[PDB]
Order: C-alpha cells, then structure tokens, then sequence
C-alpha cells in the first residue's frame, strides 16, 4: 500500500470486481456519514420503483424540516410540490435534505429508519452501520454513522442492483421537466476521466465526506473519503484515491 497524504481521517478505495482493497485508512473506525445516508434512500426508492410501489410521476408536497437554516430545496423554489421524480434527483444533486425526508415518509412514514437499516443488513453492511432518517439529519440527538468498508458494500450494492443511479449522479446539473436547475455537489464531474457519482455530505462533525465511483476499460473503482478539512480537500484526496485505483 503507498502512503498518501490526505486531508481525511478514514479512506479508502476499493476495486468493484473483486471488492479488495487498493488503499484504506481506519477502514474498520465508526464515523458520521450524514448525507451519505440519502444513497440508501436512493436504493429504496429504486427498489419501490422495481416493486411497482412507487410512480416517478407521483407529486408530493415537501415536508417541512425543523431547522429553517438547512438546506432544502423548498428555500431555494420557494415551490412545494414536485414529482417523485424530481425529488429524488434533488435528493442526489444538491442533498436537499426535504426532498430526502419526503422521499423516506412517502416510502414508509416514521418506520422509513428501520427500513433503512433493514436494508443496510441484506446488503451485507457490518453491525457499525447505524441509518437514523432519510437525510441524515440527526434524529433525537442521534447520528447515522457507518465504515468505509459498509460504504463500499453499499456503494457497489446500489450500483450493481441499479445502474442507472449513475445517470443522475454523473449529472453536474439535472434539468427537470419543467425547466428547474438542480446543481450538483460534485465539483469533481468532468475533471476525472470515468468519474460518474457518486455522494457528498458535510456536518460539524463529521467533516467534508464524498463517496467517489469511477469506470475505465471495465474496470471500476469505488472512493471513500470521510472528515476531509475542506469541500476542496475531499475531492484532492479522492483524485489522490483514484490514482491509485487505476494504477
Ligand atoms: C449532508 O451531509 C447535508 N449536510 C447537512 O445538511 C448539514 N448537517 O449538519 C447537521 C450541514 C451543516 S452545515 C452545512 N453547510 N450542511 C448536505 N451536504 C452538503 C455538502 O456536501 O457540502 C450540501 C452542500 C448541502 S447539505
């Protein structure tokens, strides 16, 4: 394993095709996740479209969040009802926190946390893996938290269960059908070659967090990065990351 240098205090990055690690850094250490959480509410969302539960065309009014100050996508439109649809685009571009919460309610009201975790057992995530909402935004006080290496499981879980995540998450802007610009959190888009996802996130504590995927010749890799000291350092450790991934 080289030594990197990165801002993070967990990494690591991972080959898709046989799940071994290329590097890790307190791959195994319990950290906050935050917004990370939304891809598993992604992957439910998926899976209710799969299951014939859940209509892309549905219109849902935004649930109202507790804290004004959070990001959300009804303070920035100042518009309350969106599809399913959109919703879920606004979940993976910008973390809309509403969108996410939204999303979770439609899906299984106050039991969306137990759905989460539910899930995050099937895919194989370790007992360290703790889902509270939708969002990711504390519940009771309590946080979602996770390991680089449940990520990874989770992160090539949704991918191979539903590729076409990456279609909206290799996106720098996803223009809705009726004309809304979602801007993405992913600085990185354009700037590695094969890079199409995945995940930002940010909280006090947790620091800046971005789950990176990448493909070339066949070959892909997926990044962690957790508690970054800035949201430019996330991404300098994740090119660090992929370097060596597709050494
Ligand atoms: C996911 O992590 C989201 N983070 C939050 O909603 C925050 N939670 O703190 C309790 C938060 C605090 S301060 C701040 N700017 N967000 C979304 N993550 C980011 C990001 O990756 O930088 C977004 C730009 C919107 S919020």
């Amino acid at each position: 394993q080289p030594n990197l240098y990165l801002s993070a205090n967990a990494a690591a990055v991972y080959s898709v095709e046989n799940g071994e690690a290329l590097y890790e850094q307190n791959a195994d250490k319990v950290m906050p996740i935050a917004s990370l959480s939304k891809l598993m509410t992604a992957f439910l969302v998926l899976e209710a479209v799969d299951n014939n539960e859940l209509s892309w065309d549905e219109k849902l009014d935004l649930v109202r969040l507790d804290d004004p100050s959070a990001v959300s996508l009804y303070a920035i439109t100042q518009k309350r009802t969106w599809s399913v649809r959109d919703l879920y685009s606004a979940m993976l571009t910008m973390s809309a926190n509403d969108a996410a919460e939204t999303l979770g309610d439609r899906l299984d009201g106050a039991d969306f946390p137990k759905e989460m975790n539910n899930q995050a057992k099937k895919l194989g995530m370790s007992s360290k893996t703790t889902f509270v909402s939708a969002s990711g935004l504390d519940v009771d006080g309590k946080s979602a938290v996770s390991t680089t290496k449940d990520l990874f499981l989770l992160s090539s879980k949704l991918i191979s269960t539903h590729p076409e995540v990456l279609e909206t998450t290799s996106k720098p802007t996803v223009t809705t059908d009726k004309g809304a610009k979602l801007e993405s959190t992913n600085d990185l888009l354009g700037s590695i070659q094969g890079l199409d996802g995945l995940k930002t996130g940010f909280t006090d504590e947790a620091g800046y967090c971005f789950i990176g995927t990448a493909e070339r010749g066949g070959k892909r890799v997926i990044s962690i990065v957790l508690d970054a000291g800035t949201a430019e350092k996330r991404f300098k450790d994740t090119e660090k990351l992929m370097e060596v991934g597709f050494k």
